[PDB]
């Protein structure tokens, strides 16, 4: 059935990365993934027969209530990024830790100091974010995980770990480099922002970065084709970056839709009104755009290093009818988005919209846990189908 079209220039040593952080989650609900001849497997060894070569995990500090009653969002602490980590590496896969440095969600809306953070001066703030990530990578590195990469932050735009001013993010953003440079100096440091499409703005980063003295390796971008502007763009502003800065670039997540339908009951981020949709909201239109963002960085010559399909796996833990018999598995296991544990961390938005996964519809398996067609798009860049 499906075609993909061969990605031409693709380097053979091109990450193929997957975010699959709520698949702990996922599993204590019951949830099961299988193969594509429709016996029950092991998803990390379902990535890896798929050409998968790397695993992003995120990170959050303490994503939990004073009781110990999860967030939500996979309750992503540093104990599942080592059950993550085990067996990414146990897979043939190297591992991306992607640390948020908060107690949930960080995004360009959402830079929150973790609880423990909430009260310490700036200094010990950044000794904490520091000593943190290093006793993290320790922990990490003595479970025997092959970590080829750390992003110090999640979509750091306009803060981090409480702070907003630049001169204080840049610091951050080095004490976290710090830690992952005196772990291993063979590990990639990424920073990671997002909005590609906004006039100037990666141009601007990537000079304050370089004005601040920040040591990275890897300029990280998100991809939703929904908002984030062309491909062209893309393309275009990691290459200014790579080409001014010496960087590596590469996309740390993206996404797209293979159906309409709603999954589990709670409403998903797309499709809706709004959005640009240049693809088919199918299976194919899925696999075209994996690839043409692949293409997007592939086009930015030697310095384009990879893409992470963020979330291939939220699948529903029980269909759309069953909607408060699902409320019940979000709120004990945390595998929605979030629970409503994290209304006292997140009022404005997990307060309100706590609930199951906003993305069942993007996974790169169905419903159900099986493979879809477009799945292969990891291997079919290289070669192009038959
Ligand atoms: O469910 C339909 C409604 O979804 C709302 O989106 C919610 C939150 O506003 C949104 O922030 C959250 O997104 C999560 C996280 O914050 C973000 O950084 C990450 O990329 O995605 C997470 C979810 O996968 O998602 C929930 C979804 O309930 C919309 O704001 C609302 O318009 C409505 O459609
Ligand atoms: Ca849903």
């Amino acid at each position: 059935g499906l075609y993909v079209e061969k990605v031409s220039g693709l380097r053979k040593d091109f990450i193929k990365g997957v975010d699959v952080s709520s698949i702990i989650a996922l599993e204590e609900s019951g949830v099961a993934f299988y193969n594509e001849s429709g016996k029950k497997q092991d998803i990390f060894k379902t990535l890896k027969e798929a050409g998968v070569n790397y695993v992003r995990v995120r990170i959050w500090n303490d994503p939990y209530d004073a009781n110990g009653n999860g967030y939500g969002g996979g309750n992503n602490d540093l104990e599942k990024a080592i059950q993550i980590g085990k067996r990414a590496t146990a897979n043939g896969m190297k591992l991306l830790a992607d640390f948020h440095y908060s107690d949930f969600w960080a995004d360009p809306a959402k830079q929150k100091a973790p609880k423990a953070w909430a009260n310490l001066n700036f200094e010990d703030k950044k000794t904490a974010l520091y000593q943190y990530t290093k006793q993290s990578l320790k922990a990490m590195k003595a479970a025997g995980i092959d970590i080829g990469m750390v992003q110090v932050g999640n979509e750091t735009n306009g803060g981090l770990a409480g702070e907003t001013d630049w001169a204080k993010m840049s610091q951050l953003f080095n004490a976290g480099s710090q830690a992952v440079r005196e772990t291993d100096s063979n590990i990639l440091v990424a920073l990671h922002f997002t909005n590609p499409e906004t006039s100037g703005r990666y141009a601007w980063i990537a000079e304050t970065l370089h004005r601040h003295h920040v040591d990275y390796d890897v300029f990280a971008s998100s991809y939703y084709p929904f908002w984030h502007g062309t491909l062209k763009n893309l393309t275009s502003v990691l290459t200014s970056v790579a080409d001014t800065y010496g960087k590596k670039v590469m996309v740390a997540a993206t996404s797209y839709t293979y159906t309409a339908e709603d999954g589990d009951g709670h409403g998903n981020t797309a499709p809706k009104n709004g959005q640009t949709l240049n693809n088919p909201v199918t299976v194919q239109g899925q696999a075209n755009a994996v690839r043409d963002v692949i293409q997007a960085v592939s086009d930015v010559g030697e310095a384009g290093i990879g893409v992470f399909y963020w979330e291939p796996a939220w699948i529903p833990v029980g269909p759309a009818h069953r909607l408060e018999k699902n409320k019940a598995l979000w709120e004990t296991y945390g595998s929605g988005w979030a629970t409503s544990y994290a209304a006292e961390y997140d009022p404005e938005d997990a307060g309100k919209w706590f609930g199951g996964s906003a993305v069942d519809n993007q996974a790169l398996f169905d419903f159900k846990g099986r493979p879809l067609p477009s799945l292969h798009v990891f291997q079919y860049v290289d070669t192009g189908t038959p």
